[PDB]
């Protein structure tokens, strides 16, 4: 789609840059591995309290709505409970230690096909 217009600007204030999309390492037909440790690379300058928050969400094909599947400071995440040969969209959100916050570009990923059980 070609939609994106806004006529509002922050007064004497500048928001933080937009976060990058999370990468997909391990791909299972029952789950999906995710790791966005490519943004908060910079040393952990200061105490843990001086860290940024990372909230992950997912869109619903039936509810056409998003839902925070994960919320924390971790850089990795694995969407549990998935189906084989199924696509899933996830958005990475971040909020500066001051208040500002941005959103990452939706990342659609399709799991793998059912191979077999684990215990054998």
């Amino acid at each position: 789609g070609s939609s994106g217009s806004s006529g509002m600007e922050p007064h004497k204030v500048v928001p933080l840059s937009k976060p990058h999309p999370p990468v997909v390492g391990k791909v299972t037909h029952h789950s999906i591995e995710l790791y966005w440790d490519l943004e908060q690379k910079e040393k952990r300058q200061g105490p843990q309290e001086q860290w940024l928050r990372f909230s992950i969400e997912e869109e619903d094909p039936k509810m056409h709505s998003y839902g925070v599947i994960y919320t924390g400071y971790a850089t990795r995440h694995v969407v549990e409970g998935l189906e084989p040969r199924t696509l899933y969209k996830f958005r990475l959100k971040v909020t500066s230690p001051s208040g500002e916050y941005e959103y990452s570009p939706v990342v659609s990923v399709a799991t793998t096909r059912e191979s077999g059980p684990s215990s054998g």
